[PDB]
């Protein structure tokens, strides 16, 4: 899989 | 939630 | 549509 990143600021990865 | 970003170029945020 | 990017490292685009 691979990691997408979002801005919460903190950077959060999300595995997909 | 948090904001993911895509390239349209313009940068577009998407709230999730 | 627009391209989101993930980290695999390689950078991978995903069209949405
Ligand atoms: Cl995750
Ligand atoms: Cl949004
Ligand atoms: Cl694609």
């Amino acid at each position: 899989a691979c990691v997408f990143f979002c801005e919460d600021a903190a950077i959060i990865g999300l595995a997909v």
